[PDB]
């Protein structure tokens, strides 16, 4: 009953800090729709614009998770920067219509494969569409979404934790909650979005050079929230 309880309270930190693709009115542009480029400029600006604003929402996730508020700040910010680019990528990842061949932002932007590859994914675009794409036959929901989020935020073995200890504790309950909801809500769907894990570690890994690589490449300033996320 009390991991009943905290299962509806991830679920609900997810569904409020995160449109769904049904609630959400989309829109195009035709801008480098049909023709890779190197990094066309104004996607990249409407891009690393939303980037930031789902930065902010992921904090407000984290916020809202149980005991995380009890967490030392020095600890809420390690764990925060070591998982947030893993939690961006799944979420853009679940706004993928594969009829289209688009993924949805936030406000409703809706980009084809080009246009996600011009605005900043670069080499990267077709290794995240084939992880949006590997992600649908697990037909996943809102509170299985809300607890790997949560799962990919509260590790207790990140490097520079001031109580590891406690974090630990504080994972220990979600691989049950999530065990019992997969097999509450669908009756070897456990294993399988347990290993998504590792492939977003493997996609959130490769940031690294790329915001460097796009450092280089755009006229203006790395967004300070996105500096800060890769800033370690
Ligand atoms: C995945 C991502 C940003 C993002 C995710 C979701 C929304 C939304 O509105 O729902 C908006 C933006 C992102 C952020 C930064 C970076 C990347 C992706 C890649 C993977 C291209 C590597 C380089 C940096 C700049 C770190």
């Amino acid at each position: 009953a009390e991991l009943d309880d905290l299962t509806e309270k991830i679920r609900k930190a997810h569904q409020e800090t995160f449109p769904s693709l049904c609630q959400l009115g989309k829109y195009t542009t035709n801008s480098s729709a049909d023709h890779r480029v190197r990094l066309d400029l104004g996607l990249w600006d409407k891009f690393s614009e939303l980037a930031t604003k789902c930065i902010i929402k992921i904090v407000e996730f984290a916020k809202r998770l149980p005991g995380f508020t009890g967490l030392t700040i020095a600890d809420q910010i390690t764990l925060l920067k070591a998982a947030c680019l893993d939690i961006l990528i799944l979420r853009i990842c679940t706004r993928y219509t594969p009829e289209q061949d688009t993924m949805t932002f936030s406000d409703g932007l809706t980009l084809n494969r080009t246009q996600m590859h011009n605005a900043g994914f670069g080499p990267l675009t077709d290794l995240v569409f084939t992880f949006a794409n590997q992600l649908l036959p697990l037909e996943m929901d809102d509170t299985e979404t809300g607890l790997l989020s949560a799962i990919c935020l509260i590790c207790g073995d990140r490097q520079d934790l001031e109580e590891p200890t406690k974090v630990d504790k504080l994972q220990e309950p979600l691989l049950e909650a999530l065990k019992i909801y997969i097999r509450k809500r669908r009756p070897h769907m456990f294993p399988k979005i347990l290993m998504k894990i590792t492939d977003l570690r493997s996609i959130s890994a490769k940031g690294a050079e790329r915001v460097i690589t796009l450092k280089m490449e755009i006229p203006g300033s790395m967004p300070p929230l996105i500096q800060e996320m890769l800033e370690n």
